[PDB]
């Protein structure tokens, strides 16, 4: 339930990609 996630969660996503 968080909010404005920090590039620390989104790191992972980029990752992905």
């Amino acid at each position: 339930f968080f909010s404005l996630i920090p590039s620390l969660v989104g790191g992972l996503i980029s990752a992905f990609k």
